[PDB]
DNA sequence: CCATGACTGTAGGAAACTCTAGA
DNA sequence: CTCTAGAGTTTCCTACAGTCATG
């Protein structure tokens, strides 16, 4: 789309510009937005006056103002103004948002695990993340890839029905090669969709690898 | 205090420092502006006519949809992180308006050497703060009291808006033997060095000869 | 408890787009 | 008037410091 992209953190105010508009009223411009809150298309005016005045209100200078963002606010936003006269200008905005979960935690982590077979190593958990994002395992600071050599991950995403946010869980199990590193290091790393931010790592776990009793 | 500036009609958002981004929070915005009878304290829920002027956002930031001369003042936010954590934000606020382009009026088509002439009156409209007016001859600016060079200047504030109108009337005694096709201009040098100066179109009267 | 490290948060600077002035 | 050019304004990226967690 002619739409330019905008991304904002959840809870913070956003302010959009109406291209080529009178800086002081009286002004003629009308915003159009289809989003989570809009049933289909909501048209907003310099006067405002609906229930939207505590949500989205056109400023005296023509820009569109949102006191604090929320997930439902994701969508497209457009404006049409008249530069007198009769010059006329457009705006096309795609708006996405995000939230950052707390530092991921580990749970159900093996005191010690044994070689030659699968083991339940533990589970990472991240809460309050948007958009969803992901959990990646690292052995000694290197990546752990599924389907390959006894490495497995039991995964889910749980959306808080109220906050519309995500609770994350990743359970790792591994079959160690007999005769491997006896004190290997695992970590877990949450990453979001864009470079909207960096990566969060869990405090590692340095379990003890015990060998199988001979037969 | 952190110095701040913005255009009249523009929105303004002040970030409360060290305070929870989501409500509820414990914080206090107390300020003194041209809209205040004294120090004024606006709360999380705020209230009064102030909601139409400056309002507190769910994330703790104070906000003005349209700032005006009436709003130049002091803004302090004493906030509580959780307990009893405390950090205090401090701002100093100057504002401005860019006036209409400068104009010379009553400018001379002809003028005579050896005595004074009315060159013209450079006139600016709709400025805040008021600022200064200067003249220049063929690229270089001029000074009063030097070799028969004088100025009648004034400033006036439109009552409704509060902006300013400056008049500058230029007068000189031309040297006999100088430039018969001289070019003069006026320039508005704003109070706050926000933008570069604005200069009138030139005027190239013809120096004529007495006896 | 003290020293150390890591993080959140904020301060300053640089680059990009938009508007204004001029030909 | 359509086009060219120089600032102005806003924005993102980068960096230093304060603050919280940790050994």
């Amino acid at each position: 789309v002619d739409a330019q992209n905008i991304t904002a953190r959840i809870g913070e105010p956003l302010v959009l510009k109406c291209k080529g508009a009178p800086k002081k009223p009286p002004q003629r411009l009308e915003w159009k937005l289809n989003t989570g809150r809009t049933e289909a298309w909501k048209v907003l005016s310099p006067q405002g006056g609906g229930p939207w005045d505590s949500v989205a209100r056109v400023l005296p200078n023509g820009s569109l103002f949102l006191p604090a963002v929320g997930i439902q606010d994701e969508g497209i936003f457009r404006c049409q103004a008249m530069n007198r006269n009769g010059k006329e200008t457009k705006s096309n905005y795609r708006v996405r948002v995000y939230q950052i979960p707390g530092k991921p935690e580990i749970v159900d982590s093996a005191s010690e695990l044994t070689a030659g077979v699968p083991n339940k190593v533990g589970t990472c958990v991240s809460e309050g993340s948007y958009p969803a994002g992901t959990l990646s395992w690292h052995l000694d600071g290197k990546p752990l890839v599924p389907n390959e050599k006894g490495v497995s991950v039991k995964e889910q995403t749980r959306r808080h029905p109220e906050t519309g946010l995500f609770t994350l869980q990743s359970e790792l199990m591994v079959t160690p090669a007999r005769g491997g590193d006896p004190r290997p290091t695992f970590s877990c790393s949450f990453s979001p969709g864009l470079p909207r931010h960096r990566a969060l790592r869990t405090a590692p776990i340095q379990p003890r690898v015990w060998e199988p009793v001979p037969l």
